[PDB]
């Protein structure tokens, strides 16, 4: 309908900072460095959906050579964060973006579209799946410094 | 007691620990392996108690994303298997040790892993390796295809 997604440039920085912002927090300068970087990053993907002359929603997709957990084949797809306006979630438009996102990881050979969500985030979960991405394993992360 | 790199040598003592961890056929294992085996940001140690393989740990260092993580590269354990009959000896925390002395050759300052959420086992184990827990997900995957 009457929504047009293309991939976020220097021109659209201000609308993918807001969204971003509101997914992860951090500072302008910190994420600011970070999306240039992304910008010139050709296994990294980020678009934006716009309705109207507003941007709604964003997606930030990676290719991954590492391993990834729950995942057959190498290289993969890897969803790294998606987010709708509160008021767009009614619209479809995260189904597109992740198509558009599946389109884009086909040109590297994928066969798999991998994602990870926080544990306790279980509205993300039902989302994942209506995107059409089904649950492979849950797991723990640990750390610590050597140095 | 005795830890050494695995080798084109040692790679049968490696697959079948390695089988006992990971589910994978002969095939697909060996041709992986044998890759492993010539990467230099691939780590894959052996335990020996008298001549007997009795324990495997495989480690990377990660240069994509990891999780919980602070900074990039990172250090990252893979997996560790022991003998049964060995699980009680430490050899865990001596192979843990030389991982460490292998990430560092790069300027590494932090060491990550994961273990499935239902692994208490591993839990403990990671605690008492000195890793602290940073963060639980659950991963996702959907054919394109
Ligand atoms: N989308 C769901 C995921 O969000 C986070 O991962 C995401 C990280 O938080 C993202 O990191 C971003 O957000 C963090 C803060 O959370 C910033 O410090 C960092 N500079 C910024 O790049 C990173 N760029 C992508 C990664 N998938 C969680 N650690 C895991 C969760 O499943
Ligand atoms: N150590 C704990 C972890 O074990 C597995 O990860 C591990 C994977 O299972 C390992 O993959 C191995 O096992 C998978 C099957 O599980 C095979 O497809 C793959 N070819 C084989 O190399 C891979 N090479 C390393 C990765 N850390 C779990 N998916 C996550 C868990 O936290
Ligand atoms: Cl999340
Ligand atoms: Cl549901
Ligand atoms: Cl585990
Ligand atoms: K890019
Ligand atoms: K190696």
């Amino acid at each position: 309908q009457g929504m047009n997604i293309k991939p976020a440039s220097e021109a659209s920085l201000k609308d993918w900072l807001e969204l971003r912002n509101k997914l992860w927090s951090d500072s302008e300068a910190s994420h600011l460095q970070e999306m240039h970087q992304l910008l010139a990053e050709k296994y990294a993907l980020q678009l934006l959906a716009y309705s109207d002359h507003q941007a709604i929603a964003m997606l930030e997709a990676s290719i991954r050579f590492e391993y990834v957990n729950g995942t057959e084949t190498s290289p993969v797809g890897f969803l790294e964060g998606i987010y709708v306006l509160p008021a767009h979630r009614r619209s479809g438009v995260a189904t597109m973006l992740i198509r558009q996102a599946e389109v884009w990881a086909k040109q590297f050979s994928c066969t798999e579209f991998a994602s990870d969500a926080a544990l306790d985030n279980v509205i993300s979960h039902a989302m994942h799946r209506s995107l059409g991405f089904q649950e492979t394993e849950k797991v723990v992360y640990f750390s610590k410094k050597i140095d």
